């Protein structure tokens, strides 16, 4: 029988198990603490109570003193590219939606999301009666593509991106490859921006926006379909009816895109975010984190057999993903 | 000049929240226990009641953080701290079935905590924390055990350190459901004893001092200690009563102790009162705090604040010494008072 050591109970305690210093970042966040100090006066808070919570910060590393933040506490300066204060702060959607894991004994005993348990809409119909919480994601999502850059457009005529969010990727695309026709399918929320940042772009006479459902058949077809980030977002049941209506719009010899994370045993990706995403898909959505082995599987099951794998990854997180292309079997 | 290895601690320690709600997921399904029972993962789901994909899900994290291992899949050196069995009782601390772990859930409201200095405990359970627990018995019943287990050995810190050869009657205020004072009794065979407790702690003292065979000297008073005390006593037991409370509740209580020592007596406040030479951990200093502000308004005071306060109610510190927790990492004082 293993015998647990102080350092075993100093990481429980401190690390694995602690609850309170997620809490006092995010707040400090949402204060903007680090940012206001780099300007009793402090925030709009009770002062015992924030000198309280400024103790506890300062015994964790984040703050010193002539009180200053340190190395570590310049993560929740406003400024630096990783964006952590915008992350954590609890206005925002993913610090927001971060709070419903105190209902994940619920999620593991049904598998079911706690999201709406403690809001009351279901995340994307959160996202689109509150508008704060929709820029705030958006904000998140789209800071700092990839398959603009990886992929060989000079053979491709027309892309259809499901669910392509605010067209961001779609527009990095056809501005890249000036011949290209591109549609977008996306909810109301999101095609709007879309049709926004096209319009800006002047991209509008070959880059249009089809507001919809992708589990509807897909309005158009495309010799290239784009799912960029969608299917972690869904249950294998749900994301299988997804890629069938891909399959469905693809065009002969056409191709299908899925960028996601897509892990691979020896690649040198960080399995703590793999779990830590697929947690969250869990928690906030009902949606699930799936290996290059399980989409696969789940493509073929769709119909599509795999032709090539390229990876990317973020540019300002410690985070790689993978660019998987599926051709039709027949 | 945020390093890569500042961001790797942020991301995985410092502000995450996913990971210490996992961990309370698993010590509340007993998933460690289940594993040295006895493995395979469909048999662990139905072991615990789990729907099968979303525990291999929340396996694979703890996997990942270091608790389990295999999958043969078993516990971690640190995952046996989650063994029912170990005597620091964390899975006991983290179940979300028992009273620590479900008030933690309040801290989602730690904001509002720091805008306006109340607790957050009501704000998410409707009533707030004293009030919940004695309308909600298994809640009490677990808050109750967690305080008065047996594995740490600081419940004998007073009975080994001070002299009770000369002491008469000892009143334990707020004492739980008596250890502490069974421990006095016990060295001190001449000693009387009095606990004043509410209700649900009372009733289990009165079962642990019959079975102890100590009912004939050692008596259980059900009582409420912002009221005046029942009995006087030559000794005076506080102990980890004062930082659940405000300046204002502390020194009524206090004051209330204070009416009740006989002349000459002492008062013992045992606490967690820091001192800028001693060496404690102001990591659990600070987190105790946040957690009695949290959860019901209390406050950690350092022993020059604890001082203070009981010289507002007429109390001049005699002695102090220092003790702590055999099974956790946490000294504690044990400040003696004289009116
Ligand atoms: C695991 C740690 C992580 O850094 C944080 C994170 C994250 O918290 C979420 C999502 C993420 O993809 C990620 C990843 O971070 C990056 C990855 C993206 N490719 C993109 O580069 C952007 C910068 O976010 C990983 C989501 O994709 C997401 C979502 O998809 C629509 C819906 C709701 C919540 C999240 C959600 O909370
Ligand atoms: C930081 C390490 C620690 O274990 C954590 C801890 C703690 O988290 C809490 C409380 C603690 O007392 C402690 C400390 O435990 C001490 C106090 C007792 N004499 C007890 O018998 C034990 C042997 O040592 C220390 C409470 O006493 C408490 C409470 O008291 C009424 C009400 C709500 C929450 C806590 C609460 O969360
Ligand atoms: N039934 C549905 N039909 C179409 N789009 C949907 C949808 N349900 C969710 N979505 C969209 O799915 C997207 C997932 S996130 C956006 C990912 C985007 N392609 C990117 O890489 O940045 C959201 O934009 C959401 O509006
Ligand atoms: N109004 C009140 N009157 C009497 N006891 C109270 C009280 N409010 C809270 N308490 C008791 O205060 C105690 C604080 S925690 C238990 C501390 C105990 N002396 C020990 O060292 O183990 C709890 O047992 C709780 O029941």
């Amino acid at each position: 029988p293993l015998e647990p050591t102080d350092q075993d109970l100093d990481v429980l305690l401190k690390n694995l198990g602690n609850l309170v210093t997620p809490m006092a970042l995010r707040v400090a966040a949402t204060l903007r603490l680090v940012d206001h100090l780099l300007a009793a006066g402090l925030t709009d808070t009770h002062p015992q109570a924030l000198s309280r919570l400024v103790r506890h910060l300062t015994v964790v590393g984040v703050l010193e003193g002539p009180l200053r933040p340190t190395r570590l506490g310049m993560l929740l300066a406003d400024g630096h590219p990783a964006q952590q204060r915008a992350w954590l702060d609890l206005n925002g959607a993913v610090s927001h939606a971060d709070l419903a894991f105190t209902g994940l004994l619920d999620v593991v005993r049904t598998g079911r999301p706690a999201y709406a348990g403690r809001y009351g809409r279901p995340f994307w119909e959160d996202l689109s009666a509150d508008v704060a919480l929709a820029d705030s994601f958006d904000a998140l999502m789209s800071c700092d593509e990839a398959p603009a850059d990886a992929y060989d457009w000079s053979a491709v005529r027309h892309v259809l991106d499901v669910g392509g969010g605010n067209g961001g990727m779609l527009a990095a695309i056809a501005l890249r490859a000036p011949h290209l026709r591109g549609t977008l399918v996306e909810l109301a929320g999101p095609a709007e921006r879309a049709r926004r940042r096209f319009a800006d772009a002047g991209l509008a006479d070959r880059v249009t926006v089809a507001e919809g459902d992708f589990f509807k058949p897909l309005p158009v077809t495309a010799d290239v379909v784009l799912l960029s980030f969608v299917l972690l977002n869904w249950s294998d049941e749900d994301a299988l009816t997804i890629l069938r209506g891909c399959v469905r719009a693809l065009e002969p010899g056409g191709r299908l895109l899925v960028l996601d994370r897509a892990d691979v045993e020896g690649d040198g990706a960080d399995r703590f975010f793999s779990t830590l995403l697929d947690l969250r898909m869990l928690t906030f959505m009902g949606g699930r984190v799936r290996t290059r082995d399980e989409v696969v599987d789940l493509a073929g099951s769709a119909g599509l057999a795999l032709a090539s794998e390229r990876t990317s990854g973020s540019t300002t997180l410690p985070f790689d993903f993978s660019i998987l292309e599926f051709t039709a079997v027949s």
